[PDB]
């Protein structure tokens, strides 16, 4: 086009053109004011229109990371705020961009955000919208720079209707709040994903990830032709691989170019796309990506006939071990949807080692008969654990199951920080909620995408403040091995029991007064220094004791006088439980 701006503009709109420029700037000059940015946005979108107008005015013809980098280098503060990034201006645009991009800050020096009162805030957002949402817009982005931009304005929207429908509601904080963790959780499982998967490509490998997306993706469009999936694999690699790298832009017409791709040939792709490809452009990618699994053919052989039978398991293998091997993905992932991801990666990671052993026999065929008999246990282990923790989960409610995988935890490694337990044990167990919900079909998968999150969001804690060579192991080793790794744990025997301290389980009566969350952090944060202390406790033991405490606030909290009830009968609980666990 004569004009990038004329083109992102017309096809984006005015309203999604501010939002986009806002977030771009606010991932880069961070350290800036709202009213600053602001000023930006503005400044650009009466530029831009200049070019809508008039694709020929005045600059209109030049670059975007050029225009973007001219307005980045006006600013006056550029050079006594960001230093470094400062010195990207002495350089000519190819270089200027790639040393921009460098100079960013993952992990700025910004205080937490703090939720307002539900009243000050859909005071304020009604006031004042439009500021509201970018202001907090703003928020966002300078937190989180690499958060692909697009995908954080879709949150705005959604942020945007949680308001609209709840601040004009009756019990409003209990139509918003349980909205705004849903939606903060949300996006903070968002980041970690899109953090994971550019981690992921380059301590694993190209191939690596290429495995993991013919799986994903066939088992999505599981109609497509080998050949068809391939393609998709191949153009989504370089997507990953370019977005993993940071410029927006690039990766922005990356994924719009694929997503016509695959609009242009639903067809040969899936039924389920109809609507995703109705979409403007902003929504397309996004959608797809999001879009359900295709039914699959039903009549579909066994994999049988090409891998274990037939003669030529070994020529075929043999002459492209990849395409072959991908074969075996593709044909196994598209006839189980109800599969989780990796345990498609160990599957075919099996019948690999097998045919690097069986090609090279005597009797081939006889060598490696038994091969798909070596799938029901990989298959069976992650089934029949999400069995036993739903049927728990069924069993106790959200929270009584939290506490039985706190105390699971907290008994396998000891070592760990006490406020990391807590929070896994809770995540973790969330977990449980909204994929014990969905039936066996979409189950395991569920459990994949959302554990793989838990799992490595724990191992960065404990990359930073190391504290068990056992979750290093389980941390350090392969995506395939990660999750089973870490269901292996063993309660620790060599771990000494942390010494006494009362104060540690010493309760005020504070505790009546407070929200329910801060009481369950702290019943948790308890119970768990107590498995701590006296880990040698049977759920017999120990299912006791937090009983005797269950009535212990009921006993300090309902009487008239807390305070000391909370001393004198504390006094009793503690010693009754010196003793309960010798
Ligand atoms: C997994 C995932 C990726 N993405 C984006 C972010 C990634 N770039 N970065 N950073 C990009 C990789 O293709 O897709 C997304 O918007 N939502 C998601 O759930
Ligand atoms: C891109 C997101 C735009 C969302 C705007 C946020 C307005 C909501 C107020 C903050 C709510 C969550 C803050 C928090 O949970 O700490
Ligand atoms: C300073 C000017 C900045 C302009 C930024 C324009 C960003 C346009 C993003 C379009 C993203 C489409 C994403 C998608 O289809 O998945
Ligand atoms: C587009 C080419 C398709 C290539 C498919 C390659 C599949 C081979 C990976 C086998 C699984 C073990 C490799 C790994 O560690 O992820
Ligand atoms: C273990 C100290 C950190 C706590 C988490 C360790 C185990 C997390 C693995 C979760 C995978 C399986 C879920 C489960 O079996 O309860
Ligand atoms: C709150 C209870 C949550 C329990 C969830 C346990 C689900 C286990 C998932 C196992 C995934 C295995 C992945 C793999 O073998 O590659
Ligand atoms: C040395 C003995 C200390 C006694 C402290 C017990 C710890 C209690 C944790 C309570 C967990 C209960 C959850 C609930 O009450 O519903
Ligand atoms: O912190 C949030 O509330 C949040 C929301 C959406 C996306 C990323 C986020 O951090
Ligand atoms: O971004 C896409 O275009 C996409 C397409 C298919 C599957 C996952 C995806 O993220």
């Amino acid at each position: 086009h004569k004009s990038e701006v004329a083109h992102r503009f017309k096809d984006l709109g005015e309203e999604n053109f501010k939002a986009l420029v806002l977030i771009a700037f606010a991932q880069y000059l961070q350290q800036c004011p709202f009213e600053d940015h602001v000023k930006l946005v503005n400044e650009v979108t009466e530029f831009a229109k200049t070019c809508v107008a008039d694709e020929s005015a005045e600059n209109c013809d030049k670059s975007l990371h050029t225009l973007f980098g001219d307005k980045l280098c006006t600013v006056a503060t550029l050079r006594e705020t960001y230093g470094e990034m400062a010195d990207c201006c002495a350089k000519q645009e190819p270089e200027r961009n790639e040393c921009f991009l460098q100079h960013k800050d993952d992990n700025p020096n910004l205080p937490r955000l703090v939720r307002p009162e539900v009243d000050v805030m859909c005071t304020a957002f009604h006031d004042n919208e439009e500021t509201f949402l970018k202001k907090y817009l703003y928020e966002i982005a300078r937190r989180h720079p690499y958060f692909y931009a697009p995908e954080l304005l879709f949150f705005a929207k959604r942020y945007k209707a949680a308001f609209t429908e709840c601040c004009q509601a009756a019990d409003k904080a209990a139509c918003l709040l349980p909205k705004l963790d849903e939606l903060r959780d949300e996006g903070k499982a968002s980041s970690a994903k899109q953090r994971l998967k550019c981690a992921s490509l380059q301590k694993f490998g190209e191939r690596a990830f290429k495995a993991w997306a013919v799986a994903r993706l066939s088992q999505r469009f599981p109609k497509a032709e080998f050949a068809e999936v391939s393609k998709l694999v191949t153009d989504l690699t370089k997507v990953h691989t370019e977005c993993c790298h940071g410029d927006l832009l690039e990766c922005a017409d990356d994924r719009a170019d694929l997503a016509k791709y695959i609009c242009e040939n639903q067809d040969s792709i899936s039924s389920k796309l109809k609507e995703c490809c109705e979409k403007p452009l902003l929504e397309k990618s996004h959608c797809i990506a999001e879009v359900e699994n295709d039914e699959m053919p039903a009549d579909l052989p066994s994999l049988a006939a090409d891998f274990v039978e037939s003669k030529d398991v070994c020529k075929n293998y043999a002459e492209a071990k990849d395409v072959f091997l991908g074969m075996f993905l593709y044909e196994y992932a598209r006839r189980h949807p109800d599969y989780s991801v990796v345990l498609l990666l160990r599957l075919a990671k099996t019948y690999e080692t097998t045919l690097e052993k069986c090609c090279a026999a005597a009797d081939p065929h006889e060598c490696y008969a038994k091969v798909f008999d070596e799938f029901k246990p990989l298959v069976e282990e992650p089934q029949n654990l999400i069995k036993q923790n739903c049927e728990l989960f069924e069993q106790l409610g959200e929270y009584k199951f939290q506490n039985a995988l706190l105390v699971r935890y907290t008994k396998k490694v000891p070592q760990v920080s006490t406020p990391t337990l807590v929070e896994v044990s809770r995540n973790l167990g969330k977990v449980g909620s909204k994929c014990c919900k969905h039936p066996e079909a979409k189950r395991m998968p569920c459990a994949e995408d959302y554990l793989s999150v838990v799992l490595n969001q724990l191992c960065v804690l404990h990359e930073k403040t190391p504290v068990s060579d056992r979750v290093t192991k389980c941390c350090t080793e392969s995506l395939v091995n990660r999750r089973p790794c870490f269901s292996a744990l063993e309660v620790d025997e060599t771990y000494v029991p942390k010494e006494f301290n009362a104060e540690t389980f010493t309760f005020h009566a504070d505790i009546c007064t407070l929200s329910e969350k801060e009481r369950q952090i702290k019943k948790q944060t308890a119970l768990v220094e107590l498995v701590k202390h006296k880990p040698k406790a049977t759920k017999e033991q120990l299912k006791a004791v937090m009983d005797d405490f269950a009535a212990f606030v009921e006993k300090c909290c309902k009487a008239d006088d807390k305070e000391t009830c909370f001393a004198e009968e504390g006094k009793k609980l503690v010693a009754a439980s010196q003793a309960a666990l010798g």
